[PDB]
């Protein structure tokens, strides 16, 4: 009865109108699990696309679906639904390639998640309880995308994302309200300036600001209009520089997004420029402040800001234990952005999280630009007491589905629920 | 064991960052059902709001939640989960008011959908099967929002919504694909013209066009760019004038949105403007072409187009069977937009669908501006073989969630699935 | 357990002493379903007879029984009992012929009904609930055969049937009493005139009246003697002209049944003659007023009486979606008599009902001259909220079995039960 | 779980359009049984009627229903469904009267049959198996009504019923076939003679014959027309004189039905008239040949025919064991007609059957004029291996329902089924 009897996949659409896949796992006892995959370098997990540029611009996932039904299914059917680690290792070996390019990183993960949710269903326990055990209590402090730049905007701004973090909320429920009220207070402000209030992929705004400072100072304005502070409760701010977007040789070219008068900074001036922003604004976290390959710049940045600011490695570590292990030894950062589909399996996802923990690094569970109605990353955030999460702005179900799921978790936990707020950053 | 042993509601957020509610129904047997609620003149069902702008600007829903947990619970617990009608009728009687303003239309619908999904879970049958019986095979022809105007835009366009319909698609699966491909093709075109590609509430665009015509032809331009004809396969176009937004006395003032040089038309001149558009562009449906109180305008409008174009009454009927019965009697329209939470219960919802069917009217299950990850309206569309559905554009998950569920329903049906396409309009 | 494990058929007798068949379906879980077939052109379903004029005058059904046990059984066993549509389509494809002449329309239906009743048994829900879902509430307004003519009588009367309809009863239970009391009041009247009170196939009388008017006016006499009215509550009257019985060329020859002085009417005079009856008597419905092939006569009849009288197509549509689809486009009638075995399956029966609905036509669930102790058509009448039913007079279990089953349904529904009475005719 | 947890009765109609009642018994285990009741001097069980001729001319049964739901229910609920005798004895004691006139014989029998069928459902065994044990194999030899006289006709015939018996049939299946074929053959003959072919309450005919003999010979004429001998296979004939209908003083006045020239016979002359018929026609059984109070006539009648012809006491015994015991002691007859509702309970029914058997009397389970779709008397006939049954003609379903059930019973038995035919009369 506990044995997996059925593994089926189908093609569906993500929050961007692009094809993805989902896997449904059945046990003979009736336990059901459905897993959906978000959208997805040379040393990271690769999703399998059809390449037929006449169907969905070549973004179809029928090849990946076939691999689940016609290959992986025959390999997984027979396993106990609860043997997660064994099932994941079975798919990794089945693929052969390091990047899961033969079967597809999306085909592999879909099954990985469905099996876990089917197991949690079989044991009649919450998903986070099954993944993390009995000691899951910490609701994550959210970094919420609010303003976009760089590739995700036409505004003269270099940084890709600007987020707000309710570090001083008594609980997650209140923190979610705080972020929401500021989102609406900002929308009101944007309308006043006659700017656009329509949202992008993550549900955040991307208005034509005068520049980076105009953008950050406008955020600070919406935070205060909502009736909050700026650093105390705070609400504090965070960056997703995505500096690799405008990195050239060995120079951080800002003219790429910010215009003709923009500055071209070296690794040393890039560190100084980040230090000026931190000193002038209530900034608590900075993601990909340095190029993915600028290791020397990452180390020098950690020495000069790592003790008082969170330095998240996204494109720098690409959810890779090899890249992270070197980050720890080199002291390149102090935080890692965990993207599930960027590694392939849930097992690999939890080994990356633990490694970051044992090193003093924080693990920030991440979403993708192309999301679904799935909210598994929320259960993962609480399952491991990550204390932090990154799952988008406050105006899209592809984002709100995760905040909703965290509300249920915080509701299920009751008095056991924990919100660390500013204390989520033990890496400081 | 089929007895409802617990009814519980909590506060959550919709796709716009505004509070809503979800209800979870439990039976002694262990069956579970969760029903979330979307956002929602004087003769309709009203949602209960807290009115405390210290929380979500007074958009809190802790009052309606309390009503479910403390009042509706004592009433529903004990009922058989399968007695849908008796349960909905009990909530209506419990409330005591026509507009469900005492307990809240949102609180009553929450329990209404939760009980249904819990009953489908208990019987181990698909929701659409439980809702409509064995004869559920028709996959709806989607009217997909793609361009917004009026109050949802800054462009000089009076019409509120513009939609594309894959009437010539062989299946829903290919229809959805066509919509997505036209949506991506249109996004490209907008960037080439230097227009905003950011999406609105429904996942559609609101570019600054030259006017109404420019918008329609840019759609046809994208339809053909995707490799589809314009009216045969089709793709066809649809309107949501929402003319009650720019109606005055007794005139349709277009200057409200289309600048100072706009044409103020009378009822007779309004019908004429619509007829010109129909003959010039491949338009197949028009929603709220006349004021919600312009019955004489609706009657004359149905006389000159009711045999060749679908006329959808949204604000004209507000999912009110008393209004619909009058529209059917006077021949005021030939289609009604069905908004679930606008009428309170599922029972009342299916009575309106049936009354419309028996009159030769089509019933178009609709979404709301504030949506959730729920996808019950997709099961409602298949359960009633309505043949049509209006659930947003091809981006946000609050819209895609419904499209994904329709794909699962079409997948489950297999050889029994049916896509009527153009034949969906039996009212023509 | 939910899988069908046994499909068995046997020969039994109908309400006329003629052979028919019944199918019993078993699931491994113990769910049981029994289906019996009523007695049964060139484009309609054909029942399979043995043709051995030495056994039951060649009306045996052993060939049909064999086809269920030795052919259909092997094809159906394995299917989930709940997959009605798939099972029906499997039998249609198995037969091959359009009219189901190879396996037999009676062999196919028997399984169709047994499977559905076995499924309703498996889910532990009422049959009408399983067939129609949760929104089944409308008890049908009955047209009750009371006086016979034409082929079913020796009296000088042309019309085949004369029925009464309790359009003004508060509920079905009262409507059934009304019809009964008038039946007994008529029996008393017939005895007074020294006429025969023995009953025919449908349990109605067929006395030697002076003619059509003497027959109708005698009915009006029994209605009033019972303490009712004639049009209000009403009780109103209906016809089953079966005009094809006395149709010749292009003339409606009344001398065929009414005698030497009878009138021979053209299509135009036939319409006028029906208009005179409607104007002089409280007539609300007329079945087969025109020949099955007289399409032109049907259209002209609908233009002149279709707005104020129900025009039922029996031999005109022969429960055929192709004939009905043309009836809608041509506007040939406004109602269809649904005979289950005349089409073959339950799926086809519900597609015919829905088509009639979406066109403004009413669907009147019909019985056959040779009935059984089965009462499935009653559950079908409520399953689809048809609002009307035709299942015989008030003095035979082959008829009373259906009225009894409707009493149970109305009793099961409770306060949810609905009786439209005169409002059953939404086609007016 | 075998405990009765609910007993519920409702009002319904019989085969004549007159009110009756049915009872539904439920157990905690989910077992269900429904027992319907047929219609029913001073020493018998009487049905309870409402006496309100504003409803069904005072034939309402809402009083007996109320007695079941409000009085009998409180008494029976809690009993084990398998304790039939204890339950029937409790209802008799509850009523307190011999004629069951307080609660109603109809109300008590309803629960009596419902409990039995519910117990057979719980044990998952055929009703006849539950009622009689393992040794139930004998399929009854049917006495089939075919021609009616006396009070049930206008023809000059004193005898109330005429019947055909397939004594020489190899099985019940072929016996039923023979009866039907003679019934259809007779219908033909009647139309050739210009006589009415409309059926009565029992599905038989009542043609205007020349007299008694003409009727018997017309039957033999049809028997031979069907290709059967007359007395060998047989077909044989039977009578139901109901001589208590035309009895006066101390004379059998035949002028009551057979015109002015009829022969008024004494008891001695009555026996003589019957003996002549027996020697002239292939008659095998005679019911109520003597007045119900003409004991001296019954004794002398059994002396001169009791060894060669079956004498059935219907009104003579009125299913009264006190009457039967006297008839057995005096040798007044050699067969008793068993009417279930005429004695109230199933327990009392089987005691009369056994008392008759042990005396060498045959027990003929009988139907009533007002029947239902129920077919319990067929299971009673097989359960007791009675070898005979009287349940109507070969048309109406109120009669055919019992024949169909006997076919199912004979089908279930297979090689164990036994048709005694002529050997059924062990009293000869």
């Amino acid at each position: 009865m506990s044995i997996i009897t059925d593994v089926y996949a189908r093609e569906v659409l993500d929050s961007r109108g692009n094809p993805t896949l989902e896997v449904e796992v059945y046990t003979e006892s009736g336990a059901f699990g459905r897993g959906m995959v978000p959208s997805g370098g040379e040393h990271e997990a690769v999703e399998l696309r059809d390449g037929d540029k006449s169907r969905y611009l070549g973004l179809g996932t029928q090849k990946a679906v076939d691999n689940v039904n016609n290959v992986i299914a025959d390999a997984i059917i027979g396993f106990d639904v609860r043997d997660q680690q064994a099932i994941d290792r079975a798919m990794i070996a089945l693929d052969g390639t390091p990047n899961k390019g033969k079967l597809g990183a999306n085909a592999i993960l879909g099954v990985s998640i469905a099996v876990a949710r089917a197991a949690a269903d079989y044991l009649e326990v919450p998903l986070y309880t099954y993944l993390g055990g009995f000691n899951t209590k910490v609701l994550p402090t959210p970094m919420m995308n609010i303003i976009n730049g760089g590739s995700h905007s036409d505004a003269p701004i270099a940084f890709q994302e600007f987020m707000i973090l309710p570090v001083g909320a008594p609980s997650f429920k209140e923190g979610l309200r705080w972020g929401a009220e500021v989102f609406h207070a900002l929308k009101k402000i944007l309308k006043a300036r006659g700017l656009v209030t329509a949202v992008g992929d993550e549900g955040g705004f991307a208005p034509k600001f005068e520049g980076t400072e105009d953008g950050v100072e406008t955020i600070i304005e919406a935070i205060e209009a909502a009736g909050y502070e700026a650093g105390e409760n705070g609400i504090m701010i965070g960056f997703d520089c995505a500096s690799s977007e405008f990195y050239d040789r060995k120079v951080y070219d800002y003219t790429k997004f910010e215009g003709e008068g923009a500055a071209v900074r070296t690794s040393a001036e890039q560190i100084d420029y980040l230090e000026e922003l931190v000193n002038k604004y209530p900034i608590i976290t900075i993601e990909d402040g340095m190029d993915e390959n600028d290791w020397d710049g990452w180390k020098a940045l950690t020495e000069r800001l790592g003790k008082r600011v969170q330095l998240v490695g996204d494109d720098f570590f690409v959810t890779n234990t090899d890249y992270l292990a070197r980050g720890i030894k080199e002291g390149a950062a102090n935080s890692i952005l965990i993207k599930v589909n960027q590694i392939g399996t849930l097992t690999e996802t939890f080994e990356a999280i633990e490694m970051a923990k044992e090193a003093g690094y924080t693990a920030v569970v991440s979403h993708r630009s192309g999301e679904t109605e799935d909210s598994t990353i929320a259960d993962i955030a609480v399952a491991t007491n990550a204390g932090q999460i990154k799952t988008g702005s406050l105006s899209r179900t592809d984002r709100i589905a995760k905040y909703n799921q965290l509300l249920r978790i915080e509701d299920q936990l009751g008095e056991v629920a924990v919100y660390k707020g500013l204390n989520s950053f033990y890496n400081l």
